């Protein structure tokens, strides 16, 4: 669910899921087209993607299990599709986090018209 990828990325990354990256660029939060701004925005394309790829899926709602073993996220046993939105969760956030080193305050609130490029998943 949407509250707990933003549990997830605060863990991974020190930032608030909002405002941090729900405005970012192309691509974070509601959004998606043309060409992503950087890497952090391009983890929210492929995010996109993830879930696009999950169309009897509702990610925003659908509550999924989760641990750490290490400091590493591990998904935990539920329906497919909770193991599923999980895995794409997973990923976003430890991309988030190797991005960190790039991630740009200018890419907040970023205009709509600027997205304009294209780019299949
Ligand atoms: C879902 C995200 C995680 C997070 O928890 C946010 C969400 C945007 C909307 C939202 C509404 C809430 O009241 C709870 C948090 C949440 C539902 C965030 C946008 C950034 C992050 C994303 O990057 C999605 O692209």
């Amino acid at each position: 669910s949407l509250l707990e990828f933003g549990k997830m990325i605060l863990e991974e990354t020190g930032k608030l899921a909002i405002p941090s990256y729900s405005s970012y660029g192309c691509y974070c939060g509601w959004g998606g087209k043309g060409t992503p701004k950087d890497a952090t925005d391009r983890c929210c394309f492929v995010h996109d993607c993830c879930y696009g790829n999950l169309p009897d899926c509702n990610p925003k709602s659908d509550r999924y299990k989760y641990k750490r073993v290490n400091g590493a996220i591990v998904c935990e046993k539920g329906t497919s599709c909770e193991n599923r939105i999980c895995e794409c969760d997973k990923a976003a956030a430890i991309c988030f986090r190797q991005n960190l080193n790039t991630y740009s305050k200018k890419y907040m609130l970023y205009p709509d018209f600027l997205c304009k490029g294209e780019l299949k998943c």
